[PDB]
């Protein structure tokens, strides 16, 4: 029997694999240690954590289910992770490739960093984009609004998928110019893409007429000799419910009578029109109500916009009622159902059917977000 002079009992020490890239290495932290310092361990005794500057990488907990694989936090130690012996901590690269399409519709490619929320990265991609009201974009995956407050990576978002900008929240709109081109173009495609994917809901009538000025947009003036029937792909001009009647017609009357009409002044007048509309700035939802004394379910719309709540016959769009968001005292979703509660203002809760219980919450929850910051900057 040999007998081990180094023998020492009664450590503490974690053991780790540090993992960075195809090397590996064993390592010694004591439990308390702080992440921030375990990477600067890491940095004095493995050459290739230099790759980067510092703050680009940081340690990484993997899992065969790669949404469950968590960045650690600075500031916490390495025994709140509940890490063991022969664990692997990845030294890992925290920049990574996001395929955006941006609000004019083109498709960027832009660095995120992957530990930060889809909140704390809104910021950086809209300020490279000069996007003061960053607060009121969002994401959505190829509507499937992201969540906010976690990352990308924890909501099964992958690194191919392309992601779409998308105005979320509908609060403050600057006058519409032909100064800025540039502007009054992103004005332009945010109103359209909204028409013809049905976010925002208008008459047939009434998207025709858009599809006129769409039309004056893309061809320039109305040739009857080129834009005859059958020319218009309609998918591309009309929201989807409107698709199947046969609007050609009238998109070429409202094409017609544009004239000589310029492409600004074109944009200028579509992004008017839209901005006239009642329906203009309100975000619909589908629920089911229980009306009084019927047992069946009577499909209604839920309107939420910067000021109010309403309720919206689903067909004609008109306001059964409304109450200002002053005066919901209350909010409760779930996977099934969405609830208000008004206080005083009102004699039972507003409860209703809906998958979107989140989203409506979420939608809501941000609008008094929007306010509570300006009266704090006011």
């Amino acid at each position: 029997t040999g007998t081990n002079p180094l023998y020492r009992g009664s450590m503490v020490a974690l053991s780790l694999k540090i993992s960075i890239g195809n090397v590996v290495k064993t390592m010694q932290f004591e439990p308390s240690t702080m992440v921030y310092d375990a990477c600067r361990m890491i940095r004095e005794r493995i050459p290739e954590a230099l790759a980067g500057p510092p703050n680009d990488f940081g340690l990484f907990l993997s899992d065969d289910d790669p949404k469950k694989g968590i960045w650690l936090e600075a500031g916490k130690a390495l025994d709140y992770y509940m890490l063991r012996n022969g664990d692997t901590m990845e030294y890992r690269k925290k920049q990574r490739p996001l395929k955006i399409r941006m609000l004019d519709g083109t498709v960027k490619t832009i660095m995120v960093d992957d530990s930060k929320t889809v909140t704390d990265m809104l910021m950086t991609i809209c300020a490279r984009i000069g996007i003061t009201n960053h607060d009121e974009y969002s994401l959505v995956r190829e509507l499937n609004w992201l969540d906010h407050g976690r990352t990308l990576r924890e909501q099964g978002v992958e690194e191919h998928e392309t992601l779409l900008l998308r105005r979320k929240f509908f609060y403050s709109d600057q006058n519409v110019d032909s100064r800025d081109p540039v502007q009054l173009n992103l004005l332009y495609v945010q109103a359209r893409d909204d028409i013809l994917n049905g976010s925002h809901p208008v008459s047939f009538d009434k998207a025709c007429e858009f599809a006129g000025f769409q039309c004056q947009i893309q061809f320039g003036p109305h040739n009857e000799q080129k834009h005859k029937a059958g020319f218009l792909d309609l998918k591309d001009f009309l929201p989807k419910e409107y698709v199947k009647q046969k609007g050609e017609r009238k998109i070429f009357q409202a094409h017609k009578n544009c004239g000589q009409m310029s492409e600004i002044e074109a944009k200028v007048r579509y992004v008017k029109l839209a901005r006239s509309l009642k329906t203009y700035g309100v975000s619909f939802f589908l629920v089911k109500e229980k009306m009084k004394g019927k047992n069946k379910l009577v499909p209604r719309l839920l309107g939420i916009t910067k000021e109010c709540v309403m309720r919206v016959d689903e067909k004609t769009k008109e306001v059964i009622q409304e109450w200002s968001l002053t005066n919901i005292k209350r909010w409760a979703a779930s996977p099934k159902s969405f609830t208000l509660d008004f206080g005083d203002y009102q004699d039972g809760y507003y409860s209703v059917q809906t998958t979107e219980g989140e989203q409506i919450a979420q939608l809501i929850a941000g609008y008094i977000d929007i306010i509570l910051k300006k009266k704090k900057s006011k």
